[PDB]
């Protein structure tokens, strides 16, 4: 709608395309030298390591990167031993932890005095304690020294912020304002890769070769990005909903960043637009679970959502019947462009998998339909299904080559823990993120709402309560992030962590939580518009 027509008509000259592709061909030798080298120790790898996923470059040498990393945490006791430096003992921890070797926390006693506490003598140290900080959102539910590391870098970087000093060097004030505002870790790769690139541009010292190398790598994606929401709106007009249904919405560039949150590589292309196709689809389906519905026609729709056809002409109203077919020719037509792919069996198992999230959602209907409010525990055995998680990930699976459709499958039906702990984050973060369009809509039985009713609460204070459920549950997709590694493909664990940094831009504002379109208007532009200009 708003951003549609501007997609549609802007213009990817290829030639542009197949240059930024040959450049970046032709310095990837010479940035690979750079972590083979001989020369450097583990550190000063680790360093490198750490820029390259700070400027979103990693993933060209993922193979070498996880190698050199496997190798040297075998050594990681012997590499810190009197390794004083705060940002460096930071840096390992996210490095290493990010590609799923857990670091412990002990790390970090070395920078605690006899109280318990973070040293005082630290707060000269402004890089080590933004690094500090930005590691303090990689913790697992048992490490509560990071809720207290994070506590002590922000309000030691607050104060150096709010100080004297600060002003003199303005790139790394804006730096760590980003950072405050906007901690690495709730927030998606590409956006971090953008500031990143600013930042490090000003940094004196700094790399001209990986400088350039990522801002070709951040144009290289961009241009992805546009001629897929280009290819989206084209779709999503032919489908035409919009003539044959009153109550569509624009969830266009929402949709992209579904699949975009997830992965952002330009081999992930295809993977992405599936997604973005999926969601699109299904948030038509789910917007028609609406308190508005009468009971007959939901029962009818939940029932052909069980049978997966079409009623048989047996049946109810001209909307719901359009809609019924349009989600089995989208989902027909792309288990057959997957097909010669050899990836029709997942797209098969969309609508398997939604069958239970449309009963679920029927109940959601009933609620509101009569204005009952449940109990907010008894709202929550039916919110995770309906979150549909293990859906969202399936989705993500189908253009992935390296991901064996039964091996991925699998997993998602013995419903990993992680699995679980992204669907109370989803759920919790939509809802309450959601709430004033909710009421609006006559919602009323959700996540926010019944914890108000069930506790006397006010807004505020179940918003605050619902946070830290939030929060734990973040904690827990880090440690199954870290414990699956080497019984999950780490490509399949990767989707997850970034579902919930994903979560994390749509929906957190400060300290409760907000609508994603407000958030994607902070960053709309520097994603889908401008490219980096070129030194
Ligand atoms: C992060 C993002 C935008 C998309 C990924 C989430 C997935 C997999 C599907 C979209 C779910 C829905 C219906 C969002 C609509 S706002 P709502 O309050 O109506 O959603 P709900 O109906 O609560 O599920
Ligand atoms: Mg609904
Ligand atoms: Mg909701």
């Amino acid at each position: 709608s708003l951003w549609g027509d501007h997609f549609l008509s802007v213009s990817l000259d290829r030639g542009e395309f197949d240059e930024l592709e040959r450049e970046i061909e032709t310095m990837k030798p010479l940035v690979k030298d750079m972590l083979m080298s001989s020369q450097s120790s583990d550190k000063e790898k680790i360093r490198l390591i750490h820029l390259l996923v700070s400027l979103g470059s990693s993933y060209h040498f993922d193979k070498e990167i996880q190698d050199i990393l496997k190798h040297s945490f075998t050594k990681l006791d012997d590499i810190i031993v009197g390794e004083d430096d705060l940002e460096t003992i930071s840096i390992m921890f996210e490095v290493f932890r990010l590609y799923g070797h857990k670091m412990s926390c002990d790390a970090f006693d070395r920078f605690r005095g006899e109280d318990g506490r973070f040293k005082e003598s630290l707060a000269k140290d402004v890089r080590g304690m933004l690094q500090l900080f930005e590691v303090a959102h990689l913790g697992t539910p048992s490490e509560d020294i990071m809720d207290e590391a994070s506590s002590f870098a922000q309000n030691h970087l607050d104060s150096w912020i709010g100080g004297n000093v600060s002003g003199a060097t303005p790139h790394l004030l804006k730096h760590i304002q980003n950072s405050l505002y906007i901690p690495r870790y709730c927030n998606i790769e590409v956006l971090v890769a953008r500031e990143y690139i600013s930042y490090y541009e000003q940094e004196e010292g700094h790399n001209k070769i990986l400088l350039k190398f990522a801002k070709l790598n951040f144009n290289f994606c961009q241009f992805h990005y546009i001629q897929e929401l280009k290819t989206l709106t084209k779709w999503w007009k032919d489908l035409d909903l919009a003539s044959k249904l009153p109550y569509i919405r624009d969830r266009l560039v929402e949709s992209h960043l579904g699949g975009l949150g997830p992965y952002f590589e330009p081999h992930y292309s295809l993977g992405r637009i599936i997604v973005a196709k999926i969601i699109m689809t299904m948030v038509v389906v789910d917007d028609t679970y609406d308190a508005h519905a009468t009971v007959p026609e939901v029962a009818v729709l939940t029932e052909c959502l069980q049978r997966l056809n079409i009623g048989a002409d047996d049946k109810l109203p001209d909307y719901l019947r359009t809609v019924l077919e349009s989600v089995f020719e989208v989902m027909g037509e792309i288990e057959q462009e997957m097909r010669p792919k050899g990836r029709s069996y997942g797209v098969k198992q969309v609508l398997e998998r939604f069958k239970n999230v449309a009963k679920a959602d029927k109940q959601l209907t009933e609620w509101a339909r009569t204005g009952d409010v449940p109990s907010f525990d008894e709202y929550m055995k039916v919110g995770l299904v309906t979150a549909g998680m293990d859906g969202y990930a399936g989705y993500c699976f189908i253009g992935m080559e390296d991901v064996s459709e039964k091996e991925a499958f699998e997993w998602l039906s013995s419903n990993p823990l992680i699995i679980q702990a992204l669907n109370v984050m989803f759920r919790l973060a939509n809802d309450v993120g959601t709430y004033e369009t909710e009421i609006n809509r006559g919602e009323v039985a959700n996540g926010l709402n019944c914890y108000m009713k069930q506790y006397g609460v006010t807004k505020e204070e179940a918003s605050q309560e619902l946070r830290k459920i939030y929060s734990n549950n973040k904690k827990v997709v880090m440690e199954e992030f870290m414990n699956s590694h080497d019984h999950v493909p780490r490509q399949v664990l990767l989707r997850c962590l970034n579902f919930a940094r994903l979560f994390d831009v749509m929906y957190t504002e400060g300290d409760g939580y907000s609508e994603p379109k407000g958030k994607i208007e902070h960053f709309m532009t520097s994603l889908y518009v401008h490219p980096i200009p070129l030194s």
